[PDB]
């Protein structure tokens, strides 16, 4: 339209009615013959470890990304006493089920090994703040499916009580097309009563960590290996795997429940070779992008409650490169969660409010500082939040309607900020998303106490994701961190065709 | 960027807030004038048929892609002696509504031909699996939203009476922004007492044939058409159509209802006409993609009660060209569902859970054994299967409080898997997923009955969907399968862009 | 596929399981460093204006699009005679919360001035219908999230206690990851009792005008300007910030409020900035897509209840140009709403259901003429109208199973539709969207009121959104409409590559 | 123990082959056996037909 | 009775025992980072033992 201050061009563009003329092809799909799916049991397992050895049939076969354990169970609980108490069966319709997600949260650290290199990640701590982070709807109801996956929302099971968006409900009381509560998940049970309770069932659990995913797209499988494992090591008080709300047990009973006593019966994971048509060869040594969890929480003993705020420090940590993402979230303490059965069980995995994040990056200072506690959703949410800004923050309000009542104020879960450190940062340059190295950088966040019932100590994490890429050929898997000089990223050009969108989704 | 391994091609892009700048286009949208549209009146509408002769206005007109039949209706219920009684209201608050979706699973066949060549389908049978698989809550509140079309999430209606999801729930009792159960939908009841009750009202519908679709996105709209014309056959029970719950009948058990009456008032369809400005011009002969939607069933003596496992064996089948995709799924038998008024009327839409399925091809045998039926269901979602892994594969229990009664088991809906051809099954080298040989399949599969109240009689089905051009010229029609050759699919150039997760959302 | 009528060209894609070979790139992300954000606080702001002035702080800077303002605010209620009494509190647990979305709801005019050249919305009429039009369960749930969002699908809230989907309501009580209800939103109770209450929080609402934006997808940020500034003048009546429901408050008539005093604090903008890194050059003189939203409406003397039809026309209003879209919808007249506080307080903001609306354009009588209302509604989801149809159109009936007092209906809002001007409404040859000349436009719509409480009288709007590009440059902030020449449209050579899908993203 | 097992499933390096047991291993039981097979291997189980 | 008999004070070589990435040894230099989270188990009998 060259009318408009200086000049452009213009094209026509026609309605998606009617087209109708162009160029239209038609493609075949092909895709390798022979897909096959095996089922290797572990071998070698116990209550504390699970031991698989899987090797691919051939090099020529390409096995897919999307890997899965599962694991048939079995658990008992034993009243206590004195409580007491007690009337009623010791399991309650509303008042407990597994935590999302059983299998990772009990799991101290995963381990696999592409090739003869080792590639582990630590399950227990990180993915609970990987949960919130990059699921849509649509996701949650694909894959992510098959655990138990609803996300805590309350700050405490026991003010949730009989609600509709409540964890732990039954398969009635959530809507149609939405996910869950962790109620509904099955498991058959041979006895419940006052004294005892029997359950058995069947655990799925998602391979989580790099290169394999659980986001739903998915890209080309790892062709062209010669070994494979996978070794879980786990915690050994393992009674984090079950959920009770507080509202039963009462003042010094304390509660009914504790002890319990899980067992497995070996598991078996779920791998799927295909092997690609003769006529179309596959490259002899090939490249994938490959991302790798870091993780360090800092501890400070001081205990605010029940609403108080503060502010706190991490020491200061060096790192070896600038990390794609970073993820700041002060969590209710680790350290105090672990002693006595009754807490481990009735405790929701939750974080306090930010009032306001600063932070420093290298030998730089104030970052961030301004940004309104808000401000940090609105990037973050960009980042990929998926949870609304009420919950982050989160505090509630319902007032009740009788005189002589006061109203009563609800603790809501706050949030976990995440920025992607080219992108919400900022960088001197010439410097990167992956560049060497050895920037410093250190957190003083000030947070709130919200939980409405409990004193808590609490803790800081900082996870990054290091970027780099790993090459695997029969027989090597060289991986590298780098990648691009500091002088060759300076000069690169900006290229139009690809769209930042496109990089979002590579997860990550 | 050259540093590891193989040296890699470097690239560098601009974050979303600063991508300014690069040239930028005005683009100006021409889309011809004189969308219109018709309102074509049936003419010799009887009690057992519909029929639509509707001629497009000119040569020249492009007739758009969406279609649907609105048609006015009658219904008058009385309560039968002598299971009196008896109390209050035949329709009851929550306790009935429309089956969804109402005059699809009604009709016996609906078939339109397009030009003088006529493509028919049989949407009884077809219609239940069609509709889980390509809908994104975004879709399933768009265009599907206009016939009341919430399916069953539960195997029996009984034990659902009290439930947030109930499938047959009033609109209060929706969550806010999610799908409305079939209670929503709007009808003036002229009374409603004990012994009594007659309703009118007008339902739409969408014609579901390919072509035309129920798809959200649109494309090409089928120029130069010449002629048209739509029946729709009804099955004689009719009676079909309400659905209704357990709990209110009583104790032989028959039911309040039994016997009713429909009846249909004129009938109409509704389609609409862009016409091309005579500027840009189409051509005079012109290609449309065309599936054909195909089913075998096969029926099984034999019953399983009422949650006993068992094993079947899928009849032969002789094809003569790879189908793109296909659907098994066991399900109640029919004959059970249609004789008597309250059973007809009484029992739902789901399936039985498939505990392994083994299907075989030509003499590539056992395909698929392996591979857990949690397995099944993950390649199936992504053909976009879009449910929960817990109501797939559905029983759910629901632990009771209060001493000492037993808990009770919820049966859920049975999964259909789907597995694309190329995609999961493996073919053999050289010939993909259209060409034209002999090839005959057989699917044995074992599964499970999960609902507690019924014996189950089976039954097998399996729709096929195959892939072909449809060239509509004037004047003719024309469709051809097997359009390409093997020697031609043997070595067909492959392309990068655009990757195939593209490719599969034109459906399909 | 050489063998289908005309031959068709044929090419071949590889599955996703195996990309598995294709040119891959390392690619740096640089976007520049120094993102931070500035709170401005708006000196002189008063209780009925607020006045911000937001100086760039440097040149070389990008001003990030997503802009919001943070406002404390303060109210005080009071019990009045002689509804009295009226036991319990002022404020009930589900009875009422905020209008969504308050502050901006409240507003007259908002206006912003961009380096030196003024462009105004008035915001209190367009945005609760331009609310319902483009956002998906995703995008509510993404930015959307900072007010109160959740909108009024009830003709009365009368009806709308107690269920899982009314406006107002607690947070709990809504099913897990969906719209959360009004009365989640967080903010201190000081005090509540009979005869007092009064509250204090803190409220953002993102600010809704172009070419600042709002929705999920980031764009690029306007460089360079030197001055900005707004000035919001707040409607003066402002006691309809608050929101309540009609089932209170006595047979009599009378409600329970009384009177009520708002006041806000200081309050302050909030704008994103960042300075392009130095080695990369933004041109000198850069070019935006520009949206100017205007309104008008045309008002009747007669009224029309509970539940019958009228019709309605609506004077010559002559658009100076042809809009890109096009909205119309017939809305509950204003004239009354805004009397006698109880009036103005608890009436919900909907619309009156379209029976049929006949159109005329430019020289065309009766455009659009019989396309069922059903119809007319199809075309507008193409738009994005993203709500359930059932709710559009709204009336639903709610069958009682007691005997014997009959059946209650329930008034839903009505739809408000809307047709893309180029697309769905047709367009003369020659001439498109961008093209300038005068051209008169007049409505002619019928409406049934479906509320069954009250009588209606029945304002109409027409609210148009023109396109334009405006070119910033420092320091001036040149704009234009109608840029592409009656002339130029012609020739224009259609292209793609561009996709239509594509361009319903870029919008405003 | 073979008349009351439901089914034996047994894979094989990844692919399962099964056989269900409790009546198909009376017809295969009468059928191929002659006297000098019978009274070697097959005279681990209590093997002696009901006639 | 049982008898407490003092607990263990684990020693890992660092190079050798620890394992270390590519182009370090025992003196170089210089910056990493270290964090250890070793669980213990109280046997003294007698005595309430702040650790």
């Amino acid at each position: 339209m060259s009318n408009s201050a200086i000049p452009l061009n213009v094209v026509a563009v026609q309605e998606p009615r009617l087209e109708l003329n162009n160029e239209r092809t038609w493609v075949v799909v092909k895709g390798g013959q022979q897909v096959t799916y095996y089922p290797f049991p572990s071998t070698s397992f116990s209550s504390n470890q699970f031991n698989f050895i899987c090797n691919p049939p051939s090099a020529q076969t390409v096995l897919d990304r999307l890997v899965f354990i599962q694991v048939p169970y079995d658990i008992t609980f034993t009243a206590n006493p004195s409580h007491a108490g007690i009337t009623e069966n010791l399991l309650q319709p509303g008042r407990d089920a597994f935590r999302a997600f059983p299998i990772s949260s009990i799991t101290n650290t995963l381990n696999a090994t592409i090739n003869g290199f080792p590639v582990n990640i630590e399950l227990a701590q990180i993915i609970h703040a990987l949960s919130r982070y990059h699921t849509p709807l649509k996701v949650k109801n694909g894959w992510m499916s098959m655990q138990p996956s609803f996300e805590d929302n309350y700050q405490s099971y026991r003010d949730a009580d009989g609600a509709n968006n409540n964890p732990l409900g039954v398969f009635t009381s959530a809507a149609g097309l939405s996910e869950l509560p962790r109620g509904s998940y099955t498991m058959n049970v041979v006895t419940n009563t006052t004294t005892t309770a029997r359950i058995t069932g069947v655990l799925y659990e998602q391979v989580f960590l790099p290169p394999f995913l659980w986001d739903g797209e998915q890209a080309g499988g790892l062709a062209n290996l010669t070994s494979l494992t996978f070794n879980w090591v786990l915690n050994n008080n393992l009674a984090r795997i079950w959920s009770h709300s507080d509202i039963t047990n009462d003042v010094s009973g304390n509660s009914t429940i504790g002890s319990m006593n899980i067992s497995f019966q070996q598991p078996s994971m779920y791998l799927g070779f295909v092997t690609p048509r003769l006529n179309i060869p596959i490259p002899p040594r090939i490249t994938y992008p490959y991302f790798k969890l870091s993780r360090y929480t800092t501890q400070f003993q001081n205990t605010l409650a029940p609403n108080a705020s503060s502010t706190f420090k991490s020491n200061v940590v060096q790192l070896d490169s600038i990390p794609r993402k970073l993820y700041l979230f002060v969590k209710q303490s680790d350290n105090v969660i672990y002693q006595n059965l009754n807490n481990q069980i009735t405790t929701p995995d939750v974080f306090l409010q930010i009032n306001n994040l600063n932070l420093t990056w290298n030998n730089q200072q104030g970052i961030l500082s301004g940004a309104s506690s808000q401000n940090l959703y609105d990037f973050s949410v960009q980042n990929g939040y998926n949870k609304t800004w009420s919950e982050f923050n989160g505090v509630t309000q319902q007032f009740n309607g009788v005189s002589g009542q006061p109203t009563k104020v609800i603790g809501l879960e706050g949030g976990i900020v995440c920025l992607e450190l080219g992108k919400d940062v900022g960088l001197r340059d010439d410097e990167a998303e992956g560049v060497i190295g050895n920037f410093n950088l250190q957190v003083q966040m000030t947070v709130t106490n919200t939980n409405q019932y409990v004193t808590v100590t609490p803790d800081m994490y900082i996870v990054a994701v290091y970027d780099g890429t790993l090459v695997i050929s029969n027989t090597s898997a060289m991986a590298s961190i780098g990648v691009a000089s500091k002088e060759e990223v300076l000069n690169a050009r900006i290229t139009h065709g690809v769209s930042y969108n496109e990089l979002q989704r590579i997860y990550g």
